[PDB]
RNA sequence: AUUCCGGUUGAUCCUGCCGGAGGCCACUGCUAUGGGGGUCCGACUAAGCCAUGCGAGUCAAGGGGGCGUCCCUUCUGGGACGCC
């Protein structure tokens, strides 16, 4: 329980500064699902470090893109690094962030922090015609997302079929806990930031579909942790 | 695998085409130890031209003959089974 020990260390050696951090410190909120759907603002990474400690794992942290941007001045070219990264345990929860820095290490650290701040909660299941099982191995139903010019449509896939999507989508879905999916993309997918944000938006939009109580049993819908 | 990646800018986002990555067929460089199965091998240009050999024969129980052998009456002439 190394991650539990890490969570406890973050709990004692930490002084909360926000209302949500105070709630976590005094124990009013004890589960990760309790900080969502209430309108709370997340501004302290210690909240995520305590509730969902697995996000600090090396295998649970992924660096998606590194870009070298240039700004022109009188003297010459000023170089900045933009790093797009994603974090989250491979079960129910995922987050994406962008960090800017003068050096790649600083940019990576800031991107990881912002991803932890931007963590969200998704829903999983099985809605494929060829599987019809009730395990949370895929998206429960077809979902859509978009950012910039990129439009991504995720379709449920049969169990045992790999993530049929680009590499960025593969990494994001693996971090989110999805194992099988089909994809249809339009627009400039070579724009890594837009592609990642579109996949993230689709995973978030999986929460925007109205469902009946029997659909949960039919598709094995699992919200958050399984 | 219902998928992407490189390229227009000092840097960014688009449209747009070009190129990478897979499968099948025809020529082709280098190289080569075997065995099975199949509906593969002058179709692409010339349905252009050909030496040579072969690629439609069979029937003697439809008919008259010729050669051979045998059995002979025994100059006569008769009967056969072989080949043409
Ligand atoms: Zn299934």
């Amino acid at each position: 329980q190394e991650w539990k020990e890490y969570a406890k260390r973050v709990l004692d050696e930490w002084e909360p500064k926000t209302k949500l951090g105070m709630m976590v410190k005094e124990g009013q909120i004890t589960d990760i699902h309790e900080i969502f759907r209430r309108g709370y603002q997340i501004k302290e990474p210690e909240i995520i470090d305590v509730l969902l400690p697995e996000v600090n794992a090396r295998e649970n942290q992924e660096v998606l893109d590194i870009a070298l941007t240039v700004r022109m001045t009188d003297s010459g070219r000023r170089v900045r690094f933009r790093v797009l990264a994603a974090v989250g345990n491979r079960d129910g929860y995922v987050g994406l962030g962008i960090g800017h820095g003068k050096e790649v290490g600083i940019a990576i650290r800031k991107a990881i922090n912002y991803a932890k701040l931007n963590i969200i909660e998704i829903k999983r299941g099985c809605g494929s015609w060829e599987c019809r099982c009730r395990r949370p191995h895929s998206v429960p139903f077809a979902v859509e997302g978009k950012e910039g010019s990129v439009r991504v449509r995720l379709i449920p896939g049969p169990r045992g079929l790999g993530l049929v999507i680009g590499d960025v989508g593969k990494k994001i879905l693996r971090l989110a806990g999805v194992q099988d999916v089909w994809s249809q993309t339009f627009g400039e997918t070579r724009t890594t930031v837009n592609f990642a944000k579109a996949v993230f938006n689709a995973l978030y939009n999986t929460n925007r579909v109205a469902i009946s109580p029997e659909m949960i049993e039919r598709y094995g819908i699992v919200v958050g942790r399984a």
